[PDB]
């Protein structure tokens, strides 16, 4: 039955970007092949040169967003090159059975594997490494991402009408727990293994030292701000594989929001701030109505402005003074 | 267009009370004018006399609840008197553009401004100070409030039938991070600026020293308890501009709840406890059925009873044995 | 009126199991009678032998799951044997009035009391001891459980069509705050009251030392894992009386989820993870499609794998390769 299905090989794009795809499926079910190479590497996460041993899928934190349609088959080639030092695997929250695939994809350095599963449920899902015994260590090292399973007929609003986005961005929020010495200075290590014992102690406090988007403080600001123009409908996928988050677009709203990311449910309207539970991926749809700079933040202001969970959106267009304006006071009637 | 619109000035009331308004709009769009004066002042937040330098909108924590109807224009005159020492602004989650107004409202002591914005979406929203560089500090110091944008035809239940409340209260929950010395004794400072450096160090621990309703421990208890009578429909707007909370009425429920506070969505029924994400405002509707004392709390009981997030409701009326009765009063076995 | 209603005495069963009951009420409203004895006891909560003074309802943590139908009357006989040292009571989130019944059931050692209330709202609610002054201490010591008020016509899906479960399980998550000494060694006490002072201090940190399912780390693993078979519809009731949790079944999904547990509300579909607020009970409905081991965890992987909030499911049946299969098993590149 599956041999009569077309097979397509897709090349993944580094976040916050997403590979090309059709919102409304033009073909019947397919076997979408993806390839991801695991890379363990040192990553500088802040302005102060704090460095950590990131464990990544395709070299980025978060891993790339994969997009397929309901009932397509996802066939993933997971490679763990010999340059790495730890055993890894992959668990998709979209898959059914075998711990999300984690039980079937344990690969040591120098090993690879190919897993296939049917995307039977529409929605955006989290995928993350989960090695027996060191689950929270791999996840909080950035080894997580998301996969979007679009309904075959695209997104629909509260009333069943079509919702079409012109842009789509993937924002991966990551909570880090970097160990410090007695004074509070961040430690550096030679290999991931060396940091392990300290890492565990740091995680157990349940208090992140950093909370970033796209792997670093300010990763999504300045020359890297997300862009759009007045009139465009933007879909923002947001995942957090381990800790609760509450996204908010300062100066805008979430017109249609699937806080828990499951498309068979009607979206929530006009959200100012929405909660995305840890271990979940969510999606917000919004049409920009004013130009200018917008801050996309985790609305626990301390986490956004002190720990790092804040990004920018730079929107071009004409100002609408009917929506907002600085009043001039020369009158009484 | 605006020039030909009726204007109505409204005098704000200090929480938990709310200024006079109509649930169902008896007129067309209007320009509702409000005036708020910024006041930086010392505030005692607990029984032990702990004192902090509060930054308030109109002299209270939280600021007053502003109430308008969908499509009205809010016109706010913000005044920062010369007695204050810091620059402040305001960001409305209900507004579209210019960082919710923050980018258009920066005022130093001795300055004032008048912002106008269209209330395009119905629901309860948070509004807070957000000066570039010291956002968390201004919010955690109590500079936040909420605005309700009622649908022009009032509230509706799950089935589209009208919901009318007889009383409405506004509870703003506030998380405080008071700095401590080596022994654990709370610090005191002469001015807000003196406290800054320590304030940031305290915030970064992500652990509040106090979590209070209406500005202080027991602000809504004893002679300050919210009141009602068996049979009355009450609407409780609750806001938290920086941290998750989970309101609960011990002895009652949330008959119709808008946890994320956006009125175009149907409420959730018969909630025992609901989550209001930080940076959001929610609303619960309840009709009292039994007289007596009720405790309105944040259901992380440690936070409610140890940290201060607890309030009272003293309700009058006749007891109803059908709903509850002590068949056998406590007695020795 | 009540004097006429048929009465039914229920025999409680220890969690994670549930006592006999009908999903669909076969008779009209009745007075369902229950009896629970309070027991303070020492409990080993982890592999390392950490001991604590648990305060329980019926000798278990959590207390047993009580099931009744909408509009039945619940009559609970609560006994506090003279072997206990503290005063206790019970508050049902499902009841209306007297602080959920807490104000009418205060019993000292050597006392008992009988309370009757009407189950007017359908859903799974939390019940917990709540003595004036030591509320969080009693709750965080395991003195809590849940009660399910099913609709007289059983459960329904998003479209109103009947949902019938084959198995039902009750998972009570408990957050513990065990006091430690300088080195980090957990403390032991002779009696509950001796522990009180240290307890309060530990609680105020807001950081648990243990987060477990059913009373202990691994209580629902190995020979105690929950069981099911491919094709079976399972309903999992989950509660947390004081802190937020985010349930996730690794390798599965929540087909129908009532995150805040109130049945008059349609369920959310295809949830990967859902947030249940502290002081709330929720319910997830799933049908197993793959055999094998599934982990039921709190998706804050630190709280799950390091703190103890992880259970198992052992499912029997035939593997379905369409849903998922290993195309290439791990091997050297
Ligand atoms: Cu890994
Ligand atoms: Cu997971
Ligand atoms: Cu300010
Ligand atoms: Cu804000
Ligand atoms: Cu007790
Ligand atoms: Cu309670």
């Amino acid at each position: 039955d599956i041999s009569t299905l077309p097979r397509v090989k897709v090349d993944l794009v580094k976040p916050p970007f997403v590979h090309a795809h059709d919102q409304v499926a033009k073909t019947g079910p397919r076997v979408v092949e993806f390839t991801m190479t695991i890379e363990e590497k040192k990553l500088v996460i802040d302005r102060e040169g704090t460095e950590i041993h990131a464990m990544t899928f395709n070299g980025s934190v978060p891993g790339p967003l994969m997009v397929v349609h309901e009932n397509d088959y996802v066939e993933l080639r997971l490679i763990n090159p010999d340059t790495n030092t730890l055993l890894h695997n992959i668990d998709f929250h979209a898959a059914t059975g075998a711990l999300g695939g984690g039980a079937l994809t344990q690969v040591n350095p120098g090993e690879e594997t190919t897993l296939r599963f049917k995307a039977t449920k529409p929605g955006v899902f989290v995928y993350h490494c989960a090695p027996e015994g060191m689950v929270p260590w791999h996840v909080t090292s950035g080894m997580n991402g998301a996969i979007m399973v679009l309904p075959r007929d695209g997104l629909k609003d509260e009333k069943g009408q079509p919702l079409t986005y012109d842009k789509i961005y993937y924002v991966g929020e990551q909570d880090f727990y970097v160990p410090k010495d007695e004074a509070g200075n961040y430690k550096k290590y030679e290999t991931p293994g060396e940091a392990y014992e300290d890492a565990v102690k740091a995680m157990r406090t349940l208090t992140p030292t950093h909370i970033v988007f796209n792997g670093a403080v300010g990763a999504l600001t300045g020359d890297h701000a997300l862009t759009a123009a007045v009139g465009e409908r933007v879909l923002v996928v947001h995942s957090q594989a381990n800790r609760d988050t509450r996204p908010h677009l300062i100066g805008g709203h979430g017109d249609y929001v699937w806080a828990t990311g499951k498309f068979r449910n009607p979206p929530d309207l006009d959200q100012e701030t929405w909660l995305i539970p840890g271990g979940t991926a969510g999606a917000a749809f919004y049409t920009f109505r004013q130009p200018g700079v917008y801050a996309y933040v985790n609305h626990n202001l301390i986490e956004a402005f002190e720990l790092g969970a804040a990004g920018h959106f730079k929107v071009t267009g004409e100002w609408n003074d009917d929506l907002m304006t600085s009043v001039v006071k020369p009158a009484s009637m």
